[PDB]
């Protein structure tokens, strides 16, 4: 019964990640430990105000916002600002530095789709310590990618 | 928009399946691929009557069974037999060879429990040919498991 704030809230703080695609058409399968870091941002933040400007949008909009920082394999950092649909405290835009759903179970949906490639994901809480997503990713006709994450929180 | 049956129907055929599990406490993984036979059983069935009374349950409300077959590391073959709830066409109880749970997004939940041992699976259909599934394992309060699986119809 959360929504989109209360999810990013959620997500913040440090995470270990194990993920695993598995490649459809070759079968075959690829593992990967990371690290995350997910910092809330107020709607105040200058890096937020940025985002919506360079998305030609009103900061008057913004949520929220999420600062996303990772490391292993590769590394960086990459900002995330939800814009609210007419009335709406579930569905909207999600700006990357695409389209997000809050569901009634409390699970969140991503979806960006450009041309032929499709590009589906699930985030959810299994527990405050753990949070687990799940992807597709469909490609000139045809699913390419499917992959798991396991993000258990780390303290300090 | 289904309900058990329709997504018991759906997954009936040949496929192969991709699993990788993360072992969350040791922070380790293990992949396997594996073929899948998925059969849909009618009431009729003797298989379907043999597991109700089995589990003391009448007949009259086996709603349809199903015979899954794997191999691969292993293998072997069970049993599935859906028992509806009062008056309900997607929850209920899950005999097996548990509780399910059809959800208004397309995707079957099932819930099994002892007693410090809670085992949560999610499967879904990302096309009519490509199934997934996630679960997770929690034991002696923690979690020990979270896994993903790739389904793809084969065919012949």
């Amino acid at each position: 019964g959360m929504d989109i704030r209360d999810f990013f809230a959620q997500s913040a703080g440090r995470w270990f990640s194990q993920r695993t695609s598995h490649h459809l058409a070759f079968k075959q399968t690829e593992s990967g430990k990371s690290q995350l870091t997910i910092e809330l941002l107020s709607v105040d933040d200058p890096a937020v105000i940025a985002l919506c400007q360079q998305y030609d949008m009103d900061p008057a909009w913004a949520v929220c916002g999420a600062r996303v920082s990772w490391d292993g394999t590769h590394e960086g950092s990459t900002v995330l600002v939800p814009i609210m649909d007419q009335g709406s405290r579930m569905e909207g835009k999600l700006l990357r530095e695409g389209r997000f759903s809050m569901g009634s179970d409390g699970a969140l949906t991503l979806i960006t789709e450009y041309e032929t490639i499709y590009s589906e994901e699930r985030l959810w809480f299994a527990s405050p310590n753990l949070r687990l997503r799940t992807s597709i990713l469909k490609r000139f006709g045809g699913f390419s990618m499917a992959s798991f994450c396991s993000e258990i929180r780390l303290g300090v």
